[PDB]
């Protein structure tokens, strides 16, 4: 086990009760009833709530609740806060060794209308392919809040090779912009159909697919 | 809700060797003997890489390591890798059901070479001047250190506005990774000859050029 899964931001205004999540693979998180929640600030000292499935760190605010079902648990901010802005890390276990954290959520106490990704997918460049080189950028710009989930996939099939993924800018009108690349050769780029980028942030999760022109 | 401590940068020379500290109180740490370590790695999720004072999960690597003092507790960090560029927490019990964990140390690899940016101008896609839009992407990568400016020229003098930024990414290395991108429209793309990315990087300029000459 490595990872656990859960949204890039989630958000609000103070008022706003946040809900968050951490779904897994069917044990491990599940009949492990157990999980166990991570408050990160900038510095300040990565500290532990939601501890078993649900019982606090008594210090910990009462509105602060979390609960399992099947391979989700799920971590509820009733009434958010300003000061809750944070990210969020889920744990599990497995024998009496190691164990997970989940992909940390992050969230937001919204300055600013909402805003989710113009992503544009480019293909290599005549020069590149004359290089015998081959790369190509997701370019994931113009969001709010930062926190984006950018997943590259070849005919279907989900893929890593020589993926990147450059965490957030805060782009001149204070909205975000971030990029991601596939590392390939033109032997990898000419022997697939299509090849894809996508970008989740909050729900909506848009998609983009570009296939093989040699130009010539 | 106070600590347990680590120093603020435990600063090695890659290849050499290098431990770090966490100091608590006769109950977190002192007595019950179950300090563990968390590599987070620079805003990421962060793998523990030591349960249960010096016993080394299945996810982890020989050269590290933990030596359970008294009220101190250290990793032992000998062979230093790159990737070992991380803040590292430590994390104790005070009884309770309560863990807590000390400040973070950021381990800082000196030794490791400079590199320098692999440039990579693209060109708007076909899918994309089909909606009347053309931006251009610059990639940087594969750079060491961290140091580098992109500006942007149109062809002669300096170009900008629609440039929008980013701000180096560690890879999955450790060297970077920036994005630029400026926006055009199709009729201020043919109303200019080429076009340039310029990136300076210790001292070290490349300037790369599209000219509206693509297959597209």
């Amino acid at each position: 086990p490595s990872a656990l899964t859960q949204p890039p931001s989630a958000s609000g205004s103070l008022g706003q009760s946040v809900t968050i999540s951490c779904t897994g693979t069917s044990s491990d998180v599940g009949g492990y009833n157990y999980v166990s929640w991570y408050q990160q600030h900038a510095g300040k000292a990565p500290k532990v709530i939601i501890y078993e499935v649900n019982k606090r760190p008594s210090g910990v605010p009462d509105r602060f609740s979390g609960s399992k079902s099947g391979n989700t648990a799920s971590l509820t901010v009733s009434g958010l806060q300003a000061e809750d802005e944070a990210d969020y890390y889920c744990s599990s276990y497995e024998g009496s060794d190691n164990f997970v954290f989940g992909t940390g959520t992050k969230v937001t106490v919204l300055g600013q209308p909402k805003a989710n990704p113009t992503v544009t997918l480019f293909p290599p460049s005549s020069e590149e392919l004359q290089a015998n080189k081959a790369t190509l950028v997701c370019l994931i710009s113009d969001f709010y809040p930062g926190a984006v989930t950018v997943a590259w996939k070849a005919d279907g099939s989900p893929v890593k090779a020589g993926v990147e993924t450059t965490k957030p800018s805060k782009q001149s009108n204070n909205k975000y912009a971030a990029s991601s690349y596939l590392s390939l050769t033109p032997e990898q780029w000419k022997s697939h159909r299509s090849y894809s980028c996508q970008v989740t942030h909050e729900g909506s999760t848009v998609e983009k697919t570009v296939a093989p022109t040699e130009c010539s």
